[PDB]
């Protein structure tokens, strides 16, 4: 049955709430964003409104071929009315089309749903500092001191010197790169634009980043594996099995693969700094894992938290454990406490 945090009080809307059937009293469906665990459920058979970004709009039509009719795109920045309930979609610094909603219920309360998103401190001077927010439904995935990582700017400099210094020193080399849903599109483009390919993939791949309304996309990628060395793969191939099999696939074209996985969070964290990672290496395979997050440091949220000074906070991730739900409790406690809200 659909859980008490995929609902908003006081109005008929639900967030990210695809995969329990009919819900008993839901007059509009919210999707925060395009990652299966949230748009679950969905497809060309779904006969109700959904409201989301012109983006998520996009791949809603196109990969999931949900009928035009029921697709409610609307723009972000900007006070829109649904069902007689003012709402407005902010970025959400997650994956492409991703949004955090402001509802403004009839009653006088202000309720922000985040989705998923990694703070930032340019949201404080969106439209939510024009005024109090009474309850925030926060993604808490990583809502625990130990989870530090760096900036997306400090990973991307360190992909792109990494690439550039061993395809320089060896022309023969290939730059593979995991993927498996959206979101994290500037390690491999950012990768192919120093190196000067584009970056070849699956059909299926190139028909996803195609619905994202990137600048310039069509100069960026294509599908002709063979004019391009930085490939995409599926994420479940970067491993020395899979990539020993895919560099036999390019005929001798190449004898070396540098493979990036990027990873979340992982324990190799707690110990080094960006610029002491280094790779697995079996041959002429190496496989690097970089810690690119599209989800709030434990300080980046803190952070976002005490300057918002929510009255309630309701999470959405880690809620399936008593221990989980615990622990998070006690942190926004100390939150509250440090900062006098
Ligand atoms: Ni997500």
């Amino acid at each position: 049955t659909c859980p008490f945090y995929k609902k908003i009080p006081g109005t008929g809307f639900t967030v990210d709430a695809f995969q329990y059937g009919v819900v008993e009293g839901c007059t509009a469906y919210f999707l925060t964003h395009f990652h299966s665990d949230h748009y679950a459920g969905l497809s060309k058979h779904f006969t109700f409104p959904v409201y989301c970004s012109e983006i998520t709009g996009n791949l809603l039509k196109n990969k999931l071929h949900v009928q035009e009719q029921y697709i409610h795109p609307l723009p972000l920045d900007t006070e829109c009315i649904v069902n007689g309930v003012k709402v407005v979609l902010l970025d959400a610094n997650h994956c492409p089309g991703a949004v955090m909603i402001l509802f403004y219920l009839p009653n006088g309360t202000v309720i922000l749903h985040t989705g998923d998103f990694r703070a930032d401190p340019s949201m404080e001077r969106s439209l939510l500092a024009d005024q109090k927010v009474h309850m925030l439904y926060l993604d808490t995935t990583y809502c625990s001191p130990e989870y530090t990582f760096p900036s997306q700017q400090e990973v991307i400099r360190f992909a792109i010197n990494t690439a550039f210094e061993a395809v320089t020193l060896n022309p023969h080399a290939l730059v593979v790169c995991g993927t498996y849903s959206i979101g994290k599109e500037k390690v491999f483009l950012a990768i192919a634009d120093v190196l000067g390919s584009k970056v070849g993939m699956s059909q299926e791949k190139y028909k996803t980043l195609q619905c994202l309304n990137i600048p310039e996309i069509n100069s960026l990628i294509t599908t002709d594996m063979c004019s391009s060395l930085v490939h995409l793969l599926p994420m479940m191939q970067i491993n020395f099995k899979g990539l020993q099999s895919h560099l036999k696939k390019c005929g001798g074209k190449y004898n070396q693969i540098l493979a990036f996985r990027p990873t979340g969070w992982t324990h190799s964290n707690k110990f080094t700094r960006i610029a002491d990672v280094i790779p697995q290496t079996k041959g002429n395979i190496s496989i690097y894992g970089i810690p690119y997050s599209e989800h709030s440091s434990y300080l980046e949220m803190k952070r976002f938290v005490q300057w918002l000074k929510p009255q309630k906070i309701i999470p959405t991730v880690n809620v399936g454990t008593w221990k989980s739900r615990s622990t998070m409790e006690k942190y926004f406690r100390e939150w509250k406490l440090e900062a006098g809200y």
